[PDB]
């Protein structure tokens, strides 16, 4: 019934009772576990009302005013609005709580210890791409804070029956262009070829570098997306150098300071916010290991290996591991040098272990996707590796949604 | 596409559908409500016969005589034997096929590309602890083959109706003693404290080293386990040295050449071989990262970092990652130097990807435990990290079984 959860380094055990609260099915079945899969393979009033009531219930419990008159009243309002219109609207205070909870509930996020400190920007009174742009710029400016990153989410208008969605076509507010060159090779970020091509097709004048910040393609309901170039001065970047390998800086690598996913759907009380970009700060391995070393990304491992006089002749010399480490070291040093918030995978995983403990005491468990929580390098050297985790869907939730094009 | 788990490789963008999972006749620990994929752990002649029939069909299918007279005759013979005795026996060739399929079916084994080359030693005539010892020594001699390791499995008599099980108490045929000290610390391998104390409780005169090879506690049916000291000349060990760090050899570290899980249960067609130790060869991270660096194992990370003069006071220096890499390198280098078979995590995972391809063609899929297949260090640097995997239980299988004490 309730999963027994063990930490194999400490021998300690817990029981996840929070999973019982899951109302949404994951991809697994007793026949086969698909936990390693990255993505999943006008709503009826009843369904919506139950999700809304549940969320409103979560909200009043949150302020320790459950059952109160304010609680009864609010539930009536939602009920009244759904019955008459088939949908309802959240009050800003609920939206704030809901966004924090979606973050707290994100199984793939290792930075959830920060969940309670989230600046929520209510952008639901946005009626045009132009306005979306203004709010996005404010988010970036607020969130960056001159390198002293602060967690934030900007919430745009909720989806509405039979009307197009507000959408940010970009997968992140800040991302580098990926230009396909004859050879089939890609200049810049291969993960962003399609979006780069969409921007171009929509009138963007493309650059030709390896780190060209993409412009935003913002879409107001049922309108073609519009292009907006982010003011370069709002986009903080960090040049990468190594603390002892002088030649590192010569690779001309750099990365943006602000990780800001912008293609996920924020679901709260049955309401869907198709555009709700959020940002916290980077864990170094995201940049040092995945962005820079994934073979299908910048794939710089070999280059750094060679620059290190490593024997890339054989895998047994562990040249890849060695290069990967210095790259990650480079990222950390650089961000620390540029005084831009960044957390290493050890500090991060240790704080996530504390978060697991906080959540165990607070809610009796914590949904966590082990494959995502365990860092991409030095997995077992971090505490989360030895920690069993239970993965399930709690709502409020951030979820994937189809690309708008 | 089709109606089976859609499996994607995110590095190559390639897709496959697992149809093999349809053959799974045993539930795993996951449900639509939650994924427990990261958990280390989780006779009615009627139930046996169905498993036995299934296995005989598997066997006859493998020799392409499915539906043949021999096939129907064996099926009838098995039902008859089970009918009059409650159990049945496998023909030699069936045992060989079964042991190989069990390995082939092992979701946690990254070395499955070698599944077809398993040397199956039939020890089903073994009738005493002393003889188990002889069989085990023969396995070790044959498997070690002076360093040019050969995968092998020695199958002792299957579990019998009322009779006691043949059991090897040790978790592996070769493991180091773990001596609980007065100050609570452990000298040797903390993972082996219990078995070490069990060997003492059974008359073993304990050594006092950090690498004392444990004796074997072998148990023939309904008899207390007997203690057998492996002749040192049969236990090949590899003193650890680093290719460049000359002081590493001074740490006096060493590991044994033959990894030989000896406490797993080999299940074939419902028959249970409680003693069927198997061995292949090591993937270097098993020793270098887990055995030597797990905080709950030899925990030598800090010692090596101090020797490397790293800043162990801060996580951001990545001292753990740095030392871990060197330790793993020392392991690969030493085994290669000592001419003892070993495979690094890069070679093993690439070979496993080939295996996935082979199996996709041969069986329409391959059960794999992602958390276990992806190596403990440099996870995303290997191809399996970017490979979605479907985990399910097929039979024949190797299963954990309770410790006999
Ligand atoms: C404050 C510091 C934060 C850090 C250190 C952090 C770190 C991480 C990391 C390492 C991942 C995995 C990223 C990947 O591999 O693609 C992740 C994923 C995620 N985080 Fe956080 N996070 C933070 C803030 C936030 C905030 C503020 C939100 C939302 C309000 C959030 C929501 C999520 C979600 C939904 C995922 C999954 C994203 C996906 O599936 O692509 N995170 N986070
Ligand atoms: C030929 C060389 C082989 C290599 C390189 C290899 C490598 C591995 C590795 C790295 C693991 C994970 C070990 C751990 O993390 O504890 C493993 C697990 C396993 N291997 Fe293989 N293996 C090989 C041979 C074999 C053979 C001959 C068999 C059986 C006939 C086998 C059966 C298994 C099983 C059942 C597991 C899971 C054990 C457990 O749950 O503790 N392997 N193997
Ligand atoms: N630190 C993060 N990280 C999440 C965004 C950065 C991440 N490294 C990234 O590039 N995400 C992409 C690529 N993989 C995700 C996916 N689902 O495919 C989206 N978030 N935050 O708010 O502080
Ligand atoms: N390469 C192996 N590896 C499996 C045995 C060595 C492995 N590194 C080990 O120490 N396994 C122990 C500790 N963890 C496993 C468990 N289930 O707890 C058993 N086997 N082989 O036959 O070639
Ligand atoms: C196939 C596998 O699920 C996939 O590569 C996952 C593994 N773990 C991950 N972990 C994090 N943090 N981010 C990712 O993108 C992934 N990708
Ligand atoms: C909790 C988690 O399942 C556990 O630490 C697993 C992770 N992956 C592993 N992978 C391998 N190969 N071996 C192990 O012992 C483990 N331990
Ligand atoms: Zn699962």
């Amino acid at each position: 019934k309730f999963p027994r959860v063990k930490n194999w380094e400490l021998g300690s055990i817990t029981y996840d009772t929070l999973c019982a609260q899951s109302q949404q099915d994951g991809p697994c079945t007793p026949r086969r576990c698909l936990g390693s899969l990255m993505l999943p393979r006008p709503p009826p009033a009843e369904q919506l009302l139950s999700q809304a009531r549940d969320f409103i219930n979560q909200y009043y419990s949150s302020i320790k005013r459950s059952g109160s008159q304010a609680h009864e009243e609010r539930l009536q309002e939602v009920e009244a609005e759904v019955a008459s219109t088939g949908t309802y609207h959240l009050r800003e205070s609920e939206l704030v709580f809901g966004a924090k909870q979606a973050w707290r509930n994100a199984p793939r996020c290792v930075g959830r210890i920060q969940w309670g400190k989230l600046q929520v920007f209510d952008a639901r009174d946005c009626s045009s791409a132009q306005e979306m742009f203004t709010y996005i710029c404010n988010h970036i400016k607020y969130a960056t804070n001159r390198g002293n990153l602060r967690s934030a989410i900007t919430v745009f208008p909720q989806r509405a029956p039979g009307r197009g969605d507000f959408r940010i076509w970009n997968s992140q507010l800040v991302r580098y262009a990926g230009y396909r060159q004859q050879d089939g090779s890609v200049r810049g970020d291969p993960a962003n070829v399609e979006i780069t091509e969409l921007c171009i097709q929509h009138g963007w004048t493309p650059g030709n570098g390896r780190f060209d910040v993409l412009p935003l393609l913002l879409q107001a309901p049922d309108e073609a997306p519009e292009l907006f170039v982010l003011p370069p001065e709002l986009v903080l970047e960090v040049p990468l150098e190594h603390p002892t390998l002088e030649w590192f800086a010569a690779l001309g690598l750099r990365w943006y300071a602000l990780p800001a996913v912008s293609n996920m759907l924020l679901e709260i009380g049955g309401l869907e916010f198709s555009a709700a970009p959020f940002s916290g700060w980077y864990m170094s391995t995201e940049i040092g290991t995945r962005d820079l070393c994934d073979p299908h990304r910048y794939n710089i491992l070999e280059d750094v290996a060679v620059c290190m006089d490593l024997d890339t002749r054989t895998t047994s010399s562990l040249w890849k591991d060695k290069a990967a480490v210095e790259i990650n070291l480079a990222v950390l040093h650089s961000f620390q040098l540029a005084k831009v918030t960044i957390v290493d995978h050890h500090a991060a995983t240790v704080s996530f272990m504390k978060h697991l403990d906080n959540e165990q005491k607070a809610r009796g468990g914590c949904p966590a996707d082990w494959a995502w929580i365990v860092p991409p390098i030095s997995g077992s050297l971090t505490p989360v590796f030895h920690q069993e985790m239970v993965n399930y869907i709690l709502s409020p939730a951030f979820r994937y949604q189809p690309d708008p094009w």
